[PDB]
DNA sequence: GAAGCTTC
DNA sequence: GAAGCTTC
């Protein structure tokens, strides 16, 4: 996902 | 990323 | 370098 | 199952 989620 | 980008 | 979910 | 980048 982000770099985070 | 994304799911897509 | 661990750390990933959901497109399509 | 190919398909990934950028946190931290």
């Amino acid at each position: 996902t982000x770099p985070g989620v």
